[PDB]
């Protein structure tokens, strides 16, 4: 089997991407944030505290003839921004782009934090990291990909995120028309539960490439590119007027600037992030100070190749017995 679904930015800044997902019988379609940095599939639901729902589409398990309460199971998760959610668990039929999994754990939110409430466009998350990170207790549950894998034509999924435009998540096949040149594959460590890999270096604009190992995660659920302070300082030093602002919480730059590109290495290959991809717009409405899309990972504890980086590539998440990651230009 295979599946193919369009993913769409939630706003004009590409702050996140949503992908329609069919849950239950008859289908209830929710728009979920596909997140290769976590491993829970959770949804706003009929059980979510009413004051914490503001415009989201909810899953109502009582209206699904295939829903079954997973007795005794609960879940609770936090995210990199400090947002969180928790609840109980059903199993139900879940389909993404024509690919169906029966008995998928669907984690129903009883509580969500304010940042989820405030985002009317995201009805929940669909985790695509390794199932070892799944938070269901007392019996850990498998991700959608992990459940689908044995049925797939090939044990892979691909992320093809758009810049200010829709893109695609494919399951079970590599669309050879979706990228240019060749796909360069690189080793993955699953030891921390993430798609963790090592970039071979970077360049700023038309500058020379610096060969240096940068260990980080391929994370579709993170908006920006978080890299070591040395690398980030080198980037922003090429933008007149750019500075790190403690009050704003990162690097900002004059909105009148033309940003340089940023290149990262994947083995001997190079992915070029155009400068425009690094502009996240005014820090507040009407401001001439703009927020940068490359930020320091110091204090996070890990480097994160988020959407800013991933959207510049066609990315293969290879879930073979020994997982790997593939990157191609597009
Ligand atoms: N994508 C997610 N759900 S969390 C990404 C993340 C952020 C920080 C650290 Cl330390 C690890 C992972």
């Amino acid at each position: 089997s295979t599946g193919s679904a369009t993913t769409t930015p939630i706003d004009s800044l590409d702050d996140a991407y949503i992908t329609p997902v069919q849950i239950g019988t008859p289908a209830q379609t929710l728009n979920l944030d596909f997140d290769t940095g976590s491993s829970d599939l959770w949804v706003f639901s009929s059980e979510t505290t009413a004051s914490e729902v503001d415009g989201q589409t909810i899953y109502t398990p009582s209206k699904s003839t295939t829903a079954k309460l997973l007795s005794g199971a609960t879940w609770s998760i936090s995210y990199g921004d400090g947002s969180s959610s928790s609840g109980d668990v059903y199993t139900d039929t879940v389909s993404v782009g024509g690919l169906t999994v029966t008995g998928q754990a669907v984690e129903s939110a009883k509580k969500v934090s304010s940042s989820f409430t405030e985002d009317s466009t995201i009805d929940g998350l669909l985790g695509l990291a390794f199932s070892t990170l799944n938070t269901v207790s007392p019996t850990q549950q498998k991700t959608f990909f992990d459940n689908a894998k044995a049925s797939l034509d090939s044990p892979v999924f691909t992320a093809d995120l758009g810049y200010h435009a829709p893109g695609t998540y494919n399951f079970g096949f590599i669309d050879t028309t979706a990228y240019t040149g060749s796909i360069t594959y690189t080793a993955v460590s699953t030891k921390q539960g993430f798609w963790e890999w090592t970039s071979t270096g970077y360049a700023v604009g038309s500058g020379t490439f610096k060969s240096t190992s940068i260990d980080g995660i391929a994370d579709t659920g993170t908006t920006l590119l978080y890299l070591p302070a040395t690398v980030v300082s080198a980037y922003w030093a090429q933008v007149s007027g750019a500075k790190s602002s403690s009050s704003v919480g990162g690097y900002v730059f004059p909105c009148s600037a033309t940003l340089p590109s940023f290149t990262f290495g994947v083995g001997s290959a190079r992915i070029v992030i155009p400068g425009d991809y690094i502009d996240f717009g005014p820090i507040s409405t009407g401001s001439s100070s703009c927020f940068g899309g490359i930020q320091s990972s110091a204090g996070i504890g890990i480097n994160i190749f988020g959407d800013v980086a991933l959207k510049a590539a066609f990315v293969v998440f290879n879930g073979a017995t020994t997982p790997t990651l593939g990157f191609a230009s597009k």
